[PDB]
């Protein structure tokens, strides 16, 4: 296999700059149905690809799996694979209380809480996306109506401590990482996440661009229960965000 | 004067929820003088503001000073007295070789090198510019037809040690800042000025709209030393930059 | 599913307080399959979890896929699950020219380079093997003959730039990760991987049992590539010891 | 110009190797009244300047502006003009509730709060004054009947949250700022500046003596309100100290 | 003398390659009085130092002092005195109330809040103790029949504040160092002491093998006062068992 | 005794506010009998004090033993006991070619690279002498007509390897600590020593009077090995300005 975990050739992607970075394998085929000729390329362990093409021209989904390393693995491999543009769609719990279910995160830059970016940057350097990437997505979510945050969103190294989260067995978070909660939500901070300050800050160093767009089907912050709908009709509109906003980045 | 250093008051703002922030006291009159009757309102050190109109609007020209110190004050300071939108225009010099003289940068996020940067959110935070504000000044670059780079850019907290300036008499920079100039510049960054990062930052973690625009005075590693018939053209040509981006904020 | 991740239920685990932990989906299966009674039961990306008997005891074997991201959470969640004792099974590399390919090591404690072995305690706090499964292991790898080394091994929150790889086609790695590879080897590391100080600190620090085994396939400073008849045998090796350890840890 | 901000020669100077270095531009003539033959040099943006005559022998008053970078540059640029001597007057909050308005500051070291000061030294390098310095305004203050404290000022790169200033914008001081203010009050800490670590530790490291004095015109500790005589009437005490201090450094 | 503070020679320790390392000076000859032919070598401030014999084979006795630097150039010397296997007897309290005075610890690994350690590793690597010298101990407990608890104890550059000791002057530990006891208490950190983790960083890094032991004689979290016997009966226990786990390293 | 370490009480110091606090046991004893009526207190460990008569004012003599853990601890007991103000004694060796052997060194401020000094104040926090002291040691120096250097002196955690010593038989010295000798000795620093940086801070902090005084034993650069008639007049010459110093500070 020519690259390392991909296991993917210069034509078995068709030359494909742009790339489409969801971390789940089964949002990759999803994606996947928006776009026509469509193939799985190839899963190894979580590297579940498939390729189709976008107003013409070859565009790979790829999952990233969870965090930095899949994602710089990903990224990595995708950029060794001839990779420019990479866009990331998900979804998200929004950690601000002006933020509904339903809606679009557009996020502008990240917080460093993975060790991942640090690989690529010296941690002054920001974990930043792509202009004309965040420029489709806004362009994308505007124009299939959607309520769109533009924001920082806080990338962490780990589900449930970096997020602060205390459902857990710990029920504990370190000292470094207690109150971060508030830290982020009052500074403005939209979202958490794990995968992208990777993804931003080594597309930023790289000569790639980066942007990242999700819907929030939850809300840390929020009391309501959303319906069952909540993933799969959120995750329609960002999908189809996603899409567009790419079709635009050709 | 409602605030400790600046020496204004809210009727003298005359409204304006937006304003311009160049670095010297000298470039500020001449800014406001492009726009709608211009008034002189305080001179106080390194702050001096001006008012003037933009399409009925009035708007604010203050000066902010060398790096982030001052920096950090005036933007509190005119946010403390009613200013939402930030806009920092000024003049630099290119650490990447494809960035000429006479060239824009528009700054999306800043490397955050300045201290005065960290008494806001942590390095793991972004010194972000506001979408908005760097679509206004983008679309304003491609307006003037001006040749523009979208990045980042390297923000110190000294105009020689931080910037890896050996430059001075002591020749000296302790060990963190050493390497930096060859490193942002193979990592993607712009150029280097020590206040973005403190007011990016600042308004990224205040809810304030910032975003930021430069002429490159010189290209620094190629060693042509520009038009003997100035670097005055470049900041003619981004101070209309800043002013038709506003224009646009309003 | 009472887990956020994994898919699965309580009386899926059937008692079963103990968990082997292989990083890939794929290994995963294999390992069940040497043990009684193996049964597939969740398949969610990077998350692959096996049921099966053990001299009547229920063991779990459960993929945490790549780096200490994806890893926290399956340790969390099989833990969340009542899992109390984790045991990584894996195959590495060498740094250290006395251990050779077809070498096993047990890992009492981690070089925490990863960044997200953080979110759990500061690099104040080693990333330490539960002494219990260290020497089971040890004692499995004693029992099985094995040639092994017992000491750190370090890990890193990327493939690449965290294990100091310029492999990376970017071929960077920011300076705060240069020089580890014969610094550490020296200081006597025995190898580098991705996961262990995320596991091993997460599992110190939160009152559960830790402790790590791995082949070694290859011995990287020496040139010899292993035996064409492949890394897959010491693979296999590796497999019994930690189901011969986990046999002592009933 | 022979420097890059001052515009100063050698005898601009008149080869004066000792400098008064206050923060802002109308202090500058000011304490320059106290002095013969004086004229102002230069005011190029913040760095107006004046020079006169102690004991015969010609000395500097410029201003430093706010920070350490234009105290820095300043500075700098002062050292690279040929000063050896750095005298700072100003005034202070106390935040130590044993002080009074009107009394008298002797900085034996600084706090690093700034960005400043790690261009010149590596940080464990401490803000310090030198002794001959801190000698003469001692002898200086006392001399004139002051309330003197000798001790540590907290030196910040920015006005407000450096300082836990909560009465602006945000009403919020970042986590890692938030309780500094008890942490220096109880550690003994006198008040709050912002330019001097810089100022000190550049001093320090390069064969350049420094020393700070400063009089207490409000507390950020205490109730009673001061009368209008505040700044006026400390200040002349102060710029009096200062002068008379330097009196003593030929 | 031959080396520098200890003052020994290679058959003055009798080429000895295991130590025991106590802190206090009259705890080297009780330890001393266990092993047949006993000599005191040398004190020279705190190196005092005894040389026995254990199953045939010269053994040394010798104090660290307080600290890692202490504990450092014993270590140091006793590795430059040709020492390979360092084993550490004392008492210590609990700051876990599952923990008993009269108890045993076994520590497996430290917290590095010393800056000793750092000295000899790059912090991300842990302070651990040797799998061999762990098991020795282990092995040594159970025999006299102790309680013998196995885990992480905190290795602190200060007795009061790295403790978190408020009954001194202050009554003050430093933010950074606030809320450290329960940080470490639920962590499940058995204990403090002073010197371990630079024990146990330079012999984990330099081939010299390094383990811990201690008798629990006070708790820092419980209430009954102990009986007078609490230090000596605690410490024969303890001191019978760092011999025995020695005797079991030959 | 009412402190954990010493064995001292209170009517032991009678009165004694002021105590002089060398390194090693061996050195207290001389210096006492140099004042009056010196009695043994209490040895253990490297805790040493000793009682003596300064006209008609009791002062002690304590060992603090070797570097900032044992130093932080007897300052702690000696103030817990009573004595409000310390100067530290010592020799050391000359880092700056201007500093002779025979040459006396008087420390405003420590760089803290010691990570016992740390426990009480962040990097930020200078670690500081006392005005008072620094005066009656400077003019102490002066009054015995010593050839004194006033300046910064450099403080390690551990005498090999934060001391930047390779001649360590291990040879080391992890990366934060490489480079400081002639990086300091440009950057102005005079010496070395393992304690100051420890105490001074710690006074500082805790609203103690602080200072220290060395002499010279050795300058390093400079490859002459100093008079074999020794390097025991060096102390006998401190010895004094020590005591000369505290006979003014009574």
């Amino acid at each position: 296999s020519d690259v390392f975990h991909l296991g993917l050739t210069k034509n078995d992607l068709q030359g494909a700059t742009l790339a489409i970075v969801p971390g789940d394998p089964q949002r990759v085929e999803k994606i996947a149905k928006l776009m026509d000729n469509p193939v799985h390329l190839a899963s190894h362990r979580e590297f579940t690809s498939w390729r189709a093409e976008l107003d013409g021209k070859a565009v790979i989904v790829c999952s990233t799996g969870i965090g930095g390393p899949s994602t710089s693995i990903a990224v990595e491999e995708l950029a060794q694979l001839g990779v420019r543009t990479f866009l990331r769609i998900g979804t998200t719990g929004a950690i601000q209380p002006h933020i509904n279910v339903g809606d679009v995160l557009v996020t502008t830059a990240a917080v460093r809480l993975d060790g991942a970016s640090l690989h690529f940057a010296p941690m002054e350097f920001p974990a930043v996306a792509d202009f004309s990437c965040t420029t489709a997505l806004v362009n994308a979510a505007k124009s299939v109506g959607a309520t769109t945050h533009i924001g920082i969103t806080a990338s962490s190294d780990t589900f449930y401590p970096g997020q602060e989260r205390y459902d857990t067995f710990s029920g504990r978070v370190v000292r470094h990482f207690k109150g971060s909660m508030e830290e982020w939500q009052s500074m403005g901070v939209m979202n958490y996440e794990m995968e992208s300050a990777t993804l931003l800050t080594m597309c930023a160093s790289q000569g790639l661009r980066a942007g990242m767009v999700a819907g929030v089907i939850v809300n840390r912050t929020q009391q309501e229960i959303p319906n069952e709908e909540t993933m799969k009709a959120t995750e329609s509109h960002a999908v189809k965000i996603v899409v567009e906003a790419a079709r635009h980045l050709l």
